[PDB]
């Protein structure tokens, strides 16, 4: 394997004699990381193929299509049809990983890769954890991730659940996509926007430029109470989620 170049560490790695490419990662958490990478089996999460321990190397589904992040236009997002497709992917990659007790914990733009065909895989599982083992639920006490993404009982809770943060954080890569811009600093009191939203003052930005069936989900998913907050099955059955996009 001969790396070509810096994917932006994880650099892309062409094999000579097949000529297949891929992602390889370079580190000397990336022992958990490895652990958890071999658990994977999805058509929506980066596909991992192995490691070898000379500094540790990953070998990882390459993405020609890059991040989701460069498909949001600043200020302006991208056409609400493609956003839906990105979302629903979202949602796939994030009940496969709930559903083996798994938590991103930093799902975001950067984290999320689009393929050839430009199917979203979900990107970097460094901070990931379980959070159910043997049927067993274990709240989180650690903080991680990004601070404009993450859920407000991260930042005032001693333990939250892990299953309405990794939501929660989908919410803001959805607002993203329809706004091309991220509605606060970070998801508390202190910040103006943040209240804003509270108090349900949509006629500002971003909200002004969302339609109102993904706005109202929207509205169920930046729930500040993660027991109010909606849950992925109720998500599935949500209108704007089920509404047919050109
Ligand atoms: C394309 N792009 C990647 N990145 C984008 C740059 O930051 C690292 C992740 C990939 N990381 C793993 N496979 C990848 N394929």
């Amino acid at each position: 394997w001969d790396l070509v170049q810096t994917l932006g560490e994880v650099q892309l790695a062409v094999n000579r004699v097949t000529e297949e490419a891929v992602a390889v990662k370079i580190v000397d958490n990336i022992k958990k990381e490895i652990c958890i990478n071999k658990m994977l089996n999805h058509e929506n999460v980066v596909k991992f193929y192995g490691h070898r321990r000379e500094i540790q190397y990953l070998f990882l589904e390459y993405c020609s299509g890059g991040e989701l992040f460069d498909r949001i236009e600043p200020d302006i997002g991208m056409p609400e049809p493609d956003a839906q497709r990105f979302f629903h992917q979202l949602m796939a990659g994030v009940v496969y990983l709930h559903g083996i007790g798994i938590t991103h914990r930093d799902i975001k733009p950067e984290n999320l890769l689009l393929d050839e065909r430009d199917n979203l895989k979900i990107s970097d599982f460094g901070l990931a954890t379980v959070f159910r083992y043997n049927n067993r639920e274990r709240l989180l006490n650690k903080m991680c991730g990004t601070l404009p993404y993450v859920a407000p009982e991260l930042l005032k809770r001693r333990e939250f659940h892990a299953e309405p943060v990794d939501v929660w954080s989908c919410g803001i890569v959805l607002t993203a996509m329809l706004a091309g811009e991220l509605p606060w600093d970070q998801p508390s009191d202190s910040c103006q926007e943040y209240s804003d939203w509270k108090e349900k003052k949509t006629y500002l930005n971003p909200w002004k430029k969302i339609d109102s069936a993904p706005l109202a989900l929207l509205h169920k998913i930046l729930v500040e109470n993660p027991s109010a907050r909606i849950t992925i099955p109720d998500i599935k059955k949500d209108r704007w989620y089920n509404k047919p996009l050109k």
